[PDB]
C-alpha cells in the first residue's frame, strides 16, 4: 500500500490554503492568488466542521477552486473519500451540463486529461477528459439518486484501474452504492473512444472541490479526506444515523 | 507612435500556430499542445483568407482557443483591428451569458485580468475581470446590432486609458459605431467598482480568438490584423 492518507484541516490557519496541499483554482495549477480576498478559492474554514473547527472551505463555479495532492507513482487503483457539504445539489437536476467535486488529473497543468465525479447531464456520474465522454447515457439523464445540498454527505469514489479487462468506478454515498462504471455500454458516447483502460496516466494527482461546466457558482465544505489505495469507508458517525 | 503592427499570416505554414505570436489555447499560456491533433486550437489555414493564402483559425469553445502578443510599455491607448468569420453570431441573442473575441490582458498566464470584446448578455459588448462588469446596462440585453456568422466583417475596438477622466472604449463594424463606454453609467453593475481608470494594467497584450462563456464552441477565422497606438478603420476592399 503506497498510500494511506487523511486530513481534518484542524492545524492549518482560518482563511489559509491546507498545509500540504497544492491548488487548482481559477484554470490555475498552485495559483499564487488563493486567498480570501478573491471570488474564487480553497481556504480553511472555522464556521463549518463535520469533526473539529475547521474544514476546508471551496468558492467557485465555472471558475474551479479546488486542493490538489500528488500521487504515488505506479498505483493501479485509488479511493477518494471525504465529508461533503454543498450550497447545491448533484443529480436529478434539469438543464445540466456537468458539475463535479471529486477527481483525479494525469497532468497538473491542464483540467483536461482528468477523470471527474459528480453530475453529468443532471443525473450523478462521471465526466472524462479529453473524450468528454459522460456516464450514465442519455437514458439517464436528469434523473437518479440526489445528493441534497445542505446537509453533511461521507462520499466515497472508488477507481479500479491497472490489468484488468476493463477500468471501473464505483461511488458511494454513505456506503450506498449511486454510480457505477463497469462496461463500455456505461457511456454515452461510444466509450471514452474505444479505450476499456481509460484510467491509464489519470492516477497521478488527486484533486477536491468545486467545478461547474453549468455556469452555477457554489459554495462546498469537505472535511475528514481521506485518499488510499486500499478500500476506504464510512463509520457510524458519518453515516448520521 | 510606439506601435504600428501587422499580420496577414501569409509566412507561417498551414496547421502551425502563427509565427510570432503566443497563445493562450485551453486556460494555458503557450499551451505546448496547440496543434492540429487537438479539439481546441489556434492555427494557420490556407482554406480561407480574406486577402492572400492564409487566415488564423480559432478552434475552441468554453476553453479558449487565442493568440497572443505583447504590447510596449507605456501605451495609454490601443487600437485592435481584424477581418473577422465567425461561424456563429454576435449580438441580439438570447439566453447568452458573454463571448469575445478581442481584448487585452495585465498577466499572461491567466484571463483575470483582462477586457474582453464580443457580447455580454446578448449584446455586442465588454465584460472586464477582475470586476466581472459588464456594458451595457441591463436595460440593452440580448438586443442590439448583430454581428452576423458566416460572412468577413471589418472589426475595430478603441480602447482609450492613461490621463482621461474617464477610461473609455469604443467599438465599430465597418466603420459604423456599435458600442461605447463613454461614462460609470455605461456599466451594468456599478462600473468597474468605481474605478475612473479601468485600463490601468490591461494594456500588457493584446489577444484574439475565441472564448465562450455560454458553453457554445465556435470557428473563428481572422486575417490582416492590426494593432496600433493609432487610430484604425477598414479601407474601401475591407468594406467589400
Ligand atoms: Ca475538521
Ligand atoms: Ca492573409
Ligand atoms: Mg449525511
Ligand atoms: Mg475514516
Ligand atoms: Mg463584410
Ligand atoms: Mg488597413
Amino acid at each position: 500500500s503506497l498510500i494511506n492518507f487523511t486530513d481534518g484541516f484542524e492545524s492549518t490557519g482560518v482563511n489559509q490554503q491546507p498545509s500540504g496541499w497544492g491548488n487548482f483554482v481559477g484554470w490555475q495549477s498552485n495559483n499564487p492568488n488563493n486567498n480570501i480576498g478573491q471570488s474564487v478559492y480553497a481556504l480553511v474554514d472555522n464556521t463549518r466542521a463535520f469533526t473539529g473547527n475547521n474544514s476546508v472551505h471551496f468558492k467557485g463555479g465555472a471558475a474551479p477552486a479546488q486542493i490538489v495532492r500528488t500521487l504515488p507513482a505506479g498505483l493501479d487503483k485509488v479511493y477518494l473519500k471525504a465529508m461533503v457539504y454543498m450550497s447545491k445539489k448533484l443529480g436529478n437536476e434539469a438543464g445540466d451540463n456537468h458539475e463535479h467535486i471529486f477527481g483525479v488529473r494525469g497532468n497538473v497543468a491542464q483540467a483536461d486529461n482528468e477523470v471527474r465525479f459528480g453530475q453529468i447531464k443532471g443525473h450523478v456520474g462521471t465526466n472524462e477528459m479529453p473524450s468528454d465522454d459522460i456516464s450514465p447515457p442519455q437514458s439517464q439523464w436528469y434523473s437518479g439518486p440526489e445528493i441534497a445540498a445542505d446537509t453533511w454527505h461521507c462520499v466515497v469514489v472508488e477507481m479500479l484501474g491497472g490489468n484488468r479487462p476493463y477500468h471501473q468506478l464505483h461511488a458511494y454515498l454513505d456506503n450506498q452504492l449511486i454510480h457505477s462504471i463497469d462496461s463500455i455500454s456505461d457511456w454515452n458516447n461510444g466509450g471514452v473512444n474505444g479505450n476499456t483502460q481509460w484510467l491509464d496516466g489519470k492516477l497521478n494527482y488527486a484533486f477536491f472541490g468545486w467545478h461547474s461546466f453549468s455556469n452555477n457558482n457554489a459554495d462546498v465544505w469537505m472535511d475528514d479526506i481521506e485518499i488510499s489505495d486500499q478500500p476506504i469507508s464510512c463509520d457510524s458517525r458519518e453515516l448520521e444515523h
